[PDB]
């Protein structure tokens, strides 16, 4: 997927710790990330390195990880999807 | 935005907690926060550092969320937000 | 303003429970307290504790907040702003 | 349930404290609160934030515990329930 | 409603407990008001403070409860009512 | 001052109810007392805590407010200010 | 187990500080938590961060740990397993 | 026990204060209540928060406790009893 | 010991704010706490938060400090201490 | 001093708030006590609460501090010092 | 300076929060305290770390900073400041 | 040994980072660890870093070093250890 | 020293939160902790990583920090000391 | 600049962790800090890391840079930079 | 390009590791480095090897490579480029 | 300098984190490290690699930067280097 890597600056920049966390949450549990990827992005003090982490990893995983990635991104953090995709707020 | 961020010396140092937790609501009701944005912001027992919260994410989500941001600072503190913008009291 | 904030030793020592409650009514009124600020200016059951929320709220409101502060202040506490002026009593 | 999370902060603005604690009550007997949870929801000085501690818990515990929440602000406060409802006074 | 809050000044300062209490009963019976609501203004050994508590009371329950406070003011404390109106004394 | 002060265990329990009443209202006719400090004076069903509340509150609002109390004072409860002054009864 | 990761979601957002507190006060009397297990649950300033410290180390503690973290669950927070179960409330 | 709890509400709103006070001392002669727990309930100004504080104390303390407080409650407030258990007067 | 440890759920649950503090009270006169201890243990707004805070810092200080808080214990919530026991009202 | 903290325990649960008042009184006047300290003793509706506070306090203030305690303790509940000291009613 | 720094264990285990509160607003008019520092010290539920707060914060401001800290001190807290110095009471 | 190594697929994913700093405490206390070996595993941000730090290090260090690390491992992780034995919980 | 450490399994466990910050307080004041080392201690939100903190640190200081450690440790945690050292409590 | 690196001893083991956040939002502000920057000075749960981080990038960033830092230093904090300057407190 | 590699010697030693990790991704985003390239650049512990790693790199892949480069310079650390090219600070 | 070389055990093993990072912010305003020397002392995760990595640099800069360390060691700590010295604590 392209969406994730050409708006990875975005993406790094923007997405609250809050964000990473609960895609990692709902990325575990749909069984694309292991317990450990869990704990490594999480265990980052700053919210950029835990965004890069997150990022590259599911971009390494493919099309679906990263389609799954961009479905918890839209229901978590629905503000900044709609900013990356030039769309408005409801 | 940039009215946000010139004035978040400002803002971080004049919004009262009420006025974070309420700013909080309506964005909440808006759908531009994650309850655990919300609890984030409302856990902090310094004011200041819940309104560096709020700002900054604020900040990440663009210029829909700093609108949203703004309309009920002027709501819910209208006195700081009429002296922000150089105006009286009405 | 300063003559708030010079004198908020005295102001937090001094204003009775009554003035306080009294000032926060008229600010209420005149829109530069919101309701919470209200019931947490009042619902400190000591004196010097809701006298140091009013005060350090009014201050970080400007100017204006101040000033009509100041007025009510005069209007309900005379005796106490014309001694912290040194101004006799008429 | 949305009318809750919709209308939140009508609701955390407006219910009065007793109605808060008679919801609580009401809804401790109908076994959707701890008896922790009620004391937390009672322990808060300030109403809004009793009512903010009861809201959230209540839109975490799901659509029956919402329903009973609704049950009972309809008993207590049914003033303010027909003001949110558009509706008038009988 | 305004009339209420832009008065709450006057209202809070001058209107008996008698008046209090007696608004209070006609608003019980009119179902605006929960027995605790009636005890708790009942039960402040302060007029003003009783009248604090029937004032921003009767200003969250809305516009009708707010009439109906209105209504009952006039009848039990009409010198008060048109004096606040402007009006004379009939 | 300082003579209310040295003196304020002796005041607190020898001023009769009536003196603290008659003193409260010398005192608001000249404009040292906000009706409402009258009220909460008068309310207390102590004799010795409307003295306190008497005492501390003017105690707080000045020297020339402490001087209009001791004159009222002496005048409504010359015994006691005469004893209090080393002095006979004339 | 499976139902907590399944539900690891609406466990996490939903269970309450409280509910967090308690379930852990009985698996440490249950012996299934070290008093330190207990204490990084219970430090957490966020409600959700101390939700998935306890779910993740349950999950790793096995099923019979798992079984006991659902039982007290159920005792604790009986809405909300009642609704991850598809159930009513009784 | 589960008869105090399941007409909690009804045991709030309708013990009278002296009710409380009476059941309060037969369970302080009785050896169930601290003579501090005998001042909060007795100090609180509202009835019901008295109530409450009555009844969440002695459903803490065990099914005694309340087999106690539901024997004084019959004696002193025998009308309110018959009405729970649907019984007539005599 | 245990016996605190296996019914510290119920001890947690029930013993009153009161009993808390007052069984903090003979234990910092018999010099197993620290008044800072003392004042953590109190300053918890929530009943069950201060109670968790002794139980485990009892826990913590032996076998000794355990066999003196529920000495005091017994004597300051007698029916809590048989109730657990398995013991009648006396 | 250590007859203060060895018999707290009593005077905690002995002193009226008569007592604590009138001690507290006489400790301002004899300048160990603060204003806000006098208020904070004052405005616990709880007779154990404001006996705490000032026990605490005073304990805190040093020797001489407590001797003034105890003589004014001494004064105003002579029966309750003689009888912690052992001794008889004269 | 030494003086802090030396008695910091006294003064840490014997500043009454009122003590701290008071130095802070001293401080903070003086302008040595930023409003965050203030309302850091404030925040803290336990007297003692707003103790550490306020001690170490003045120990890092400098010689300036500290005899300000011990002025304060010493109007009002004169008994603490004159068991330290081994002086006694006045 | 070889339990240590068979399993250390499930010790390396299930030991909580709390189980892993306690064992290296038992095993510092043992005189099997270095400080810095302490200090090694201690400092990895990663749970199974630390995991895998101490798994490979006591198993160079042979058998009594790995009976002793699962002597600690069933007193700290019980669960655990019961879980990788078969055997159930107690 | 080894009395530290053979028993630090212990002092890790059993050293309240308080009981680190006090010592550390005595530790710095008696010039064998930096400020920072200070700080590092304060700062861990878990109590027993705050105790690892302390430990190590004042066993790298030698004997004489190591009995100072014991002194104060004996002053502000006898209880635990006495248990420790396999002494009854006085 | 040099007045930093020569001063960065005290600069680092002084300036309180609020005078560093505040000097980073200024400077955030004022375009020589990127959003990353802040998260990693402020991320630091020790002060004086938080402290090496802003000075030693300060010092990376040239002249202008550090100006505004000592600016804002100044501002915010004053008493340590006129401590620093040998300069007195007004 | 020649500016890179005349001022190499500042960019080594100035840019933070924020500063290269930023321009590292936003290239990345450009297709001029393999993600391999951007995990040795990032995997460096040292701030000053993952600038040379950078920097030989870019300089190694031409004129357009070295643009990009120096473009995303001027966004991310604006301050440290116009200190190279000798220009203020906007 | 042998003095270092000498003890290069007992330092490596006993200057904590702290005393490192200090010791190397004195050396590196007095100009015997270099920025890249600071970051790669700091770098290391290790307290004893930070340690060697000091240690030999300064061995291998000569007598004067092997003196500094001492003179700053001596400060930041002065336990280890008096317990090196065969010297008590003062």
């Amino acid at each position: 997927m392209n969406f994730i890597k050409d708006n990875s600056r975005a993406l790094i920049q923007r997405m609250g710790m809050t964000v990473i966390k609960q895609i990692t949450d709902d990325l575990f549990v749909w069984n694309v990330l292991n317990r450990e990827e869990v704990n490594i992005i999480c265990c980052e003090k700053v919210e950029q390195d835990a965004a890069r982490g997150i990022i590259h990893m599911i971009l390494k995983k493919g099309s679906e990880s990263c389609n799954l990635f961009l479905k918890s991104l839209k229901e978590w953090n629905y503000p900044l999807f709609q900013d990356l995709n030039g769309q408005s707020l409801f």
